[PDB]
């Protein structure tokens, strides 16, 4: 289409302008080179003993140096422009992405999203740059070649432009007719191939009926028909080439017949003919390329449109306007039915689960569904499909998103550690608020001080990718230390690390005890020790509150907790 | 370089010869055509007279007509050998394919077999033809242009052909160095892309901690480094072009200096330089084609090796010495444990089932495992992995295969209706053995006479694919007529349809009665009526002899016949 984007290009108008001149001169750096033929072939050889011939190599060297300089400067400046445009574009896109809700990150577009960030964006920038250079350099080449043509031949140029389009249309029509014939006969080829296919698949019958000889005979006939069809097809193509070659040669012969001696022509001869011919042969390239530019510009902006489909999709709406420094009130699900976006089946029915302050609630459903989403619900990553989760007398959707997300600290077994220094990761975007000594104290009370200790730079080492590549349990420890630093009232534990880590599983247990010593302690506790530690275990088989109460009572009445308990054994 | 084809390409050598001769001119045409340039640009346009100018178009037209006719004739004739080799290889493949055991049709090759027959054999022939047409045309052009050059310039030919290869090596070395730089820098840029991928992948933890600001900042940094890497990459890729262009232009400048500085040169005049330059400009292509010639040769001839592997493999083993007209004595597989080739699990376990003369036995199974292959065992489609199949006290493995195939007739809902006429299908490959009248008599006694009756040409109607396209039940009716005309003693019937076609199922039951009125009948049966009809229903669930006896007796002993009757209802 006609896009927009003129802002986000406006400041770098200077760099583009350089190409606008540089590329233009590039055309001259070729056109004059072509023009250099006329001084040579007319007056720079055996006709003259020695003259223009001795200096011409210097002229060619200088012209090619000019071409190289123009190419380099044009490439650098068109780069600069494209790089700046893509710079601003990627920064805006990623800024909107980070605010974009998890609904967009429904795992449907995870792979495509990095593509949009880098590959598709670079593709659009490069396509637009290619379009600009192909409409500037090649466009100016056309104009220069025509100007030189007229400056050299007064009448012959009109002959060439009168004859070239007629020749092109004749070649196109003959090629179209012969390609249509070729495909029409390719259909017969396919029919005979199907005959052979039906020949083969009957082997089961052929062998049992002992008719291999008649099969051989009819295959002889069918193969002969195949050979005849291939004959005719190859003949069609082999006559297609000579006809176009002949029409081109007839065009050239007509041109050379215009070299007759009326007053119209033949006063410009010798090298002039050579330069016009070479100019036309070279013009063959710009003319062919320019018509292709339409298929390029769209090929770029279409992607932009596609990219725009990703830029302004459903966005995160912080409709809530209530801010709380701390959430001392108990967490209470109330008649909350959750529908997972992109999934018709409701992952949760209405539930009135209440999480008292400073109490441990364990959601330990073995169903493997709904339980994970329950952890997200308190954080409002998704949206409450139905019902209300009330917080100190106020619904979650009523609260400001930033404050609520602050109220909750998330720790799991797949904590995606950020590529930064270890100290910063302890308080991301808040390390300015927290003192370094506070980070060290949190790490020590996090029962994970050793990992920083034996690390060479301690609280100054880059830790993420291209860092140290610590184990999953180490990520658990760093995340729990981060939580201790944040001291958020709301706590969610995945506990997914059901495996027993060597020398750290006990450390992890002690650290989780420190984490849950106070503050709300909703946990997804698969481990039996965490289950018994929980004050009010509320296990859900992804539908409803199937069982609830203390673990011993849950064992008393079988329900579903009995099977889960015996599975844990 | 195997060239086992040469015995199979000798009978057409003559045509190939006229391909080469006609191809040599297809090169010489250009050599003379470019030579025509010298008259044009030396004693042509410039001079007042048109002596060589008016005929110029006539010579071009005549010479290009010669070029076109040579191209057409040479390509058509090389395609003649190509076709008559591709077709003979195809025919040989098919001939040794019909004799191949069903093992080759293990479904290891179902559609790749058709690909071999047409696509791969074509590739063989077309690649060999291209090798010839590009090591004759192209080499002929090479030698022609070289001799033309050396004729026109005593020394310039050397001073140019000695620059061509040094220039080529310089271009290649600089290109390789810049490509290595480009790939290394692209690796760095990809590393930065992985950093950005980590950046975006952490959206969950980015949002929960309310730190999108620091995320945006570090994204600014990483993306700025991205843009620097992209700028450097584009700079390197672009500056690659000027260096090669400049080295080429420097070589050309040296070439021109070769005429300029010395006095031994400078007799070249004007046209001769254009002749030589165009000679090399064209020759740049034939050298590339010749370099690729051997690549194409060994790209295509390996297809011939594969084709020979298809050809040169064990034809269906015919290690049988016993011929019998009719096997009235009971065929029985005793202590036979069959293994489906390519399937480790035996589908048959040492079953000692005897098929009594005249009396009908039935094999019945839900999954069909083993049961389906029980019938196949009788025809020796597969081979005797264990045990012996003794018909009239004589082993099938001992019997000549053709006689055994005659002994047993296969009838099923799915039958390959040969792509021929109705009568020939009724007696495939033995229509000579069975006279025409008995064909329609057997159709009438088959109770499926109507279809032959109402057919367009009746008994002579083409019935194959790309033809009438009867239904599956109709094909089964044609098969029943097939077997009835054959009157074979052994009858294996799939009964896979187990469905009532309108007006055709009762007819099929009657035809089954007629076929099984006498003759041994091993029937894979699902119909309850067929089950009760069989004297001994030895139903096997792939275990072995799972259960046997009359349907009433099978009911008495529930075994598997209880669930079998459940399925029947």
């Amino acid at each position: 289409t006609f896009r927009r984007l003129w802002p986000t290009i406006a400041p770098f108008k200077a760099g583009l302008i350089v190409a606008g001149v540089a590329l233009i001169l590039n055309a001259a750096s070729d056109t004059f080179m072509l023009s250099l033929l006329k001084p040579l072939l007319d007056d720079g050889f055996g006709k003259t003993d020695r003259s223009v011939l001795v200096w011409m190599p210097l002229v060619v060297i200088g012209l090619m140096i000019l071409r190289g300089i123009t190419s380099y400067v044009s490439s650098y400046c068109i780069s600069w422009v494209s790089g700046k445009v893509v710079m601003t574009m990627r920064r805006r896109l990623f800024g909107h992405m980070m605010g974009m809700p998890v609904s967009f990150f429904d795992k449907q577009s995870t792979g495509t999203l990095l593509s949009r960030i880098t590959y598709d964006s670079e593709q659009v920038a490069s396509s637009s740059s290619g379009a600009l250079i192909t409409v500037v350099r090649e466009g100016a080449s056309i104009i220069g070649l025509f100007i030189m043509m007229f400056y050299y031949s007064w009448q012959l140029s009109i002959i060439l432009i009168v004859l070239a389009p007629i020749v092109s249309i004749a070649i196109r029509v003959v090629s179209k007719r012969f390609r249509n014939i070729s495909k029409n006969m390719q259909n017969t080829m396919g029919q005979v191939t199907t005959s052979a296919e039906q020949m083969l698949k009957g082997h089961k019958e052929v062998l049992i009926f002992g008719g291999q000889e008649v099969e051989t005979k009819r295959f002889d006939k069918v193969s002969n028909r195949m050979r005849l069809q291939g004959m005719k097809m190859v003949s069609a193509s082999s006559i297609s080439d000579p006809i176009i070659q002949l029409i081109a040669s007839l065009a050239l012969a007509f041109v050379l017949y215009a070299a007759s001696f009326p007053s119209v022509m033949d006063s410009l001869t010798a090298g002039t003919i050579t330069v016009v011919f070479s100019s036309m042969i070279a013009l063959m390239r710009p003319l062919k390329s320019l018509t292709n530019v339409n298929a390029q510009f769209q090929r770029g902006m279409a992607a932009c449109q596609t990219l725009f489909t990703i830029l302004d999709s459903e966005q995160e709406k912080d409709e809530g306007k209530r801010v709380i420094e701390r959430a001392t009130g108990d967490v209470e699900f109330r008649n909350v039915t959750f529908t997972y976006p992109g999934r018709d089946v409701p992952a949760l029915r209405n539930i009135n689960l209440k999480i008292p302050a400073g109490k441990t609630v364990a959601l330990v459903g073995r169903s493997g569904s709904g339980k994970s989403t329950i952890a997200s619900l308190i954080t409002r990553f998704y949206d409450i499909d139905e019902g209300e989760i009330l917080m100190d007398g106020h619904d979650l959707r009523e609260y400001t998103l930033a404050s609520l997300r602050n109220q909750v600290a998330l720790v799991s077994q797949n904590v995606h550690l950020f590529n930064d220094t270890v100290a910063n990761n302890i308080a991301y975007a808040r390390t300015e608020q927290y003192s370094r000594e506070q980070i060290e104290e949190a790490a020590r009370m996090a029962y994970a001080m050793d990992f920083i200790n034996k690390m060479d730079n301690g609280l100054d080492t880059v830790i993420g990718e291209n860092g140290v590549l610590l184990s999953g349990g180490q990520r658990q420890r760093i995340a729990i230390a981060r939580a201790l630093l944040r001291d958020s009232p709301i706590l969610i534990l995945d506990e997914a690390t059901s495996a027993l880590d060597t020398e750290s599983e006990r450390a992890i247990q002690a650290a989780l005890d420190e984490l849950q010593k106070n503050r709300t302690s909703l946990v997804i506790a698969h481990r039996l020790s965490t289950i018994e530690k929980a004050d009010e275990i509320v296990v859900v088989e992804d539908g409803v509150i199937v069982e609830r109460g203390t673990h011993n009572d849950l064992l008393e009445h079988r329900g579903v907790y009995a099977q889960l308990h015996k599975m844990q054994f």
